[PDB]
């Protein structure tokens, strides 16, 4: 279903940014430990 590929992109797309961002995060608690 189209629908679904078009969902999985969102959603896709969403995980993307809040990975980057956990991962510029895990380089402040690096930068403070």
């Amino acid at each position: 279903k189209v629908n679904r590929s078009t969902a999985l992109l969102k959603s896709l797309s969403a995980e993307r940014e809040r990975w980057e961002k956990t991962s510029e995060t895990f380089k402040n608690q690096m930068s403070t430990i």
